[PDB]
């Protein structure tokens, strides 16, 4: 009786609202810098952090005042706020939100124009690459970062290539488990470089990991660093190359098989196109379509990609169902 | 047995890829209009659609192919469409997320500027208030607006007035349901006024419902369209005067009740503040961050609310907890 109403209406809105609201305070406070202070084992400090990011502090207080009212935070003392117990779970799944409605954007609002001029659309409504990045970790946080993470480490190697590596955080998570390896991470953006650089000096691997700074393009010509490597990883990198650079990115993948130490492999997470089950089909589409109507990158099935790494000479392929709805992590054995 | 990475993965992803992917596939979809064409019980003729949208008919197609491989729509015959059987569901969740990152994503992306300097802010950085109407009523669909719809057609009123009535919808419907009763849309933008003004036209209450187009502060002075209202109506509006125009807010509310025929109720919804509870307190804070701190427009909780509205002289107040989270009906007695 009216009662009918509200609970009707709370079962058709689910976990939407809370969603959504995440999803804004989280990407509003990381593109303040607020983010990157918030963890639940510890603090954050408002006088000091409204500092070091050079705001003011009392709108720095109304901020984590409303994100505590939205139960994201936790305020133990005057000036102290602690983020709740599954921040971690929270701010991943903002992720998926983040990356379908702020990192792509710009294809969001102006399909009209990519559908009927492509070359003019593509070089005017252009991606920020610095929310590209950071929704893509949130999502790996929990669907994808670890599975790699795992199958690295287990392979106990003494050489290890990362092709796309930005910052290094895998390279330095890796080395630091297998207490005996060394690392290679390959980008070729200048301030990844000079970040993954200074990450890896503060972690005192900055002689066990070099920070080289080519194109993984570079590779099919000068395939040298890849030489002995035990592991050689790329994340949803090798589809940027496709179709236009077919061959280039044929004969990467015939170096990588060539430059592998025995008992080596080259592990690939990427993204396969339209997948129809249950799961993985709504987000799966979305991949798909952003990638193919307006990043126009070709993105293979897993038949495909077995194809493409048997011809390039590995043994034995073997792929792995990932979180991330359309992850696949191939497994190419030498 | 890597097998847990998948499964502890997919838990704690939840529904998050669903909805990012149905609330970007939506947004943009309606932004090029193919999304008000969407119907679980018709289908969508692309020949037609692409033709009456100016849009190249093989680019809808691709669209609608991939938000049938989203399992958005059903692709019934070639060239032929129909949305999936819980798409205004899908549609009314992704109301949320299109209003937490879409509507007022120029808070989001310029949080700083509003901290530092409100006042150019405040006027640099404005919202799209297309897209803050249609994620309104998507959100509406099932979570404020059926609750206004049935308490006006069950008081059987003979006159009905909705102030910030848009395009006259809850009107139509109301008037649609009475089948003596006369309404009064009332809206100060031009463009709103003469949508309303034609969609009154082809339901035949060209007569009955008619489009004033002015100021809900002129209320304040000129009452006489009020005069011997049943019910009166606002939905999500009075807010926005507050607390700039404190007294000619308080005059409106005045008027209105004398203007009350006998029996008769102005019924209000509105945002309350920064609700505790588990269920509303993260979208509550998103809704209350976003109007106190950006919008700098006050929300009165329940019992401002119910103070306000007596001093108005009415003589009872009744407050209805809505599924929107933070909405409250307040049902005002003459
Ligand atoms: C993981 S995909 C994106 C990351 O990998 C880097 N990257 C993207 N494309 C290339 C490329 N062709 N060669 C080397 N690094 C790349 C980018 O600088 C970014 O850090
Ligand atoms: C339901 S809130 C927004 C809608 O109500 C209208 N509206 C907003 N503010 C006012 C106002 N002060 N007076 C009359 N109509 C308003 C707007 O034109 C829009 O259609
Ligand atoms: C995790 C990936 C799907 C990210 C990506 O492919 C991109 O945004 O370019
Ligand atoms: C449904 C309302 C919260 C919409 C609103 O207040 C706004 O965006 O201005
Ligand atoms: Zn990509
Ligand atoms: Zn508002």
């Amino acid at each position: 009786i009216a009662a009918q109403h509200l609970a009707d209406g709370i079962a058709a809105s689910g976990p939407a609202p809370d969603l959504a609201a995440a999803a804004a305070f989280l990407e509003m406070g990381d593109r303040l810098g607020v983010v990157a202070h918030l963890d639940p084992d510890r603090t954050l400090e408002t006088a000091e952090v409204a500092a070091a990011l050079d705001l003011p502090e009392p709108a720095l207080v109304r901020y984590l005042d409303a994100v505590e009212s939205a139960g994201l935070v936790i305020r133990e003392g005057e000036g102290r706020y602690r983020a709740c117990p599954d921040f971690d779970t929270i701010r991943h799944q903002a992720g998926y939100i983040s990356w379908t409605m702020n990192a792509n954007r710009p294809f969001i609002e102006n399909a009209r124009d990519f559908f009927t001029d492509w070359d003019k659309a593509a070089r005017t409504h252009v991606r920020d690459y610095r929310e590209v990045a950071v929704s893509s970790q949130w999502m790996g946080s929990h669907a994808f970062y670890p599975t790699a993470l795992a199958t690295i480490i287990d392979a106990a190697p003494r050489k290890v290539v990362d092709l796309g590596a930005g910052t290094c955080r895998l390279l330095i998570e890796v080395l630091g488990a297998v207490p005996g390896s060394t690392g290679v991470g390959l980008d070729f953006a200048a301030d990844a470089c000079r970040a993954a650089e200074q990450a890896v000096a503060q972690a005192g691997m900055t002689d066990r990991l070099t920070v080289v700074e080519r194109t993984i393009q570079s590779v099919a010509t000068d395939p040298g660093v890849l030489e002995g490597a035990d592991v050689i990883h790329a994340g949803f990198v090798f589809h940027d190359m496709l179709p236009e650079e077919e061959d280039v990115c044929d004969q990467v993948l015939a170096n990588c098989r060539e430059s592998l130490a025995p008992g080596g492999f080259l592990a690939i997470t990427d993204a396969v196109p339209y997948l129809r089950n249950d799961r993985e089909r709504r987000f799966s589409a979305a991949v798909s379509y952003y990638h193919g109507e307006f990043m126009r990158r070709r993105l293979q099935s897993e038949e495909e990609w077995v194809e493409r790494l048997r011809g390039a000479g590995f043994s034995d392929v073997r792929a792995l169902t990932l979180a991330f709805p359309t992850g696949r992590l191939f497994l190419a054995h030498r």
